[PDB]
DNA sequence: ACGCTAGGGATAA
DNA sequence: CAGGGTAATAC
DNA sequence: GTATTACCCTGTTATCCCTAGCGT
């Protein structure tokens, strides 16, 4: 069986290649869990045909955890992060890491997921039939935060930024969290936009159920 | 005075 | 976060 | 020549974070 240190150097048309990803056929537990939140999250999972196959493409700022999910992805990523170094309108130099999966069907799995009616939404019933404590930790640690980052305060509540989603499909989250982890929590503005917002009371509810995947890099969005 | 909000910006998506 | 562009293989 | 496609690249902001100042 061909190794993947024996095709991550070649044509993208290359004929070990696709015999390379032939031998793979689908994502495993983490792998899908994870991506769960990550596309809910920061992750970007797309399809150049018309759905035959998807691709995850990754950019953060933060270069270790870049590296985490790389190495989580380790079989379907060929490349190591590419630095990213672009200039603002400002004039300002902002850097970025850049990385991606190769596009292959084990990821169509995930991509439906968020499919309905044929267009991406945000099915009503996700959280309860998919988001596991691993996808809750991803999400987390992609669009999570602090709801007071004031110095020296004492409130626990925590914040999901969804602000790329509908009310309506924020809503149904929020149902789905409540229903499935007892987490009270509740829409709230920010920017005329749907934000997440856990209460204080469940601060430690949360934080067991995303403790064993949160890395040391990514612990300061805690309380 | 000060804890807490919601307002707001230069990124980090 | 989304999509666009292409150097590198295949036939 | 035409089909393929992973790895860059660019277009654009909704992001996460900070903090002015409201309410008490
Ligand atoms: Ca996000
Ligand atoms: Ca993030
Ligand atoms: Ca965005």
């Amino acid at each position: 069986n061909i190794k993947k240190n024996q095709v991550m150097n070649l044509g993208p048309n290359s004929k070990l290649l696709k015999e390379y990803k032939s031998q793979l056929i689908e994502l495993n537990i983490e792998q899908f869990e994870a991506g769960i939140g990550l596309i809910l999250g920061d992750a970007y999972i797309r399809s150049r045909d018309e759905g035959k196959t998807y691709c995850m493409q990754f950019e953060w700022k933060n270069k270790a955890y870049m590296d985490h999910v790389c190495l989580l992805y380790d079989q379907w990523v060929l490349s190591p992060p590419h630095k990213k170094e672009r200039v603002n309108h400002l004039g300002n130099l902002v850097i970025t890491w850049g990385a991606q999966t190769f596009k292959h069907q084990a990821f169509n799995k995930l991509a439906n997921l968020f499919i309905v009616n044929n267009k991406k939404t945000i099915p009503n019933n996700l959280v309860e039939n998919y988001l596991t404590p691993m996808s809750l930790a991803y999400w987390f640690m992609d669009d999570g935060g602090k709801w007071d980052y004031n110095k020296n305060s004492t409130n626990k509540s925590i914040v999901l930024n969804t602000q790329s989603f509908t009310f309506e499909e924020v809503e149904y989250l929020v149902k789905g969290l409540r229903n499935k982890f007892q987490l009270n929590c509740y829409v709230k503005i920010n920017k005329n936009k749907p934000i997440i917002y856990i209460d204080s009371m469940s601060y430690l509810i949360f934080y067991n159920l995303i403790k064993p995947y949160l890395i040391p890099q990514m612990m300061y969005k805690l309380p």
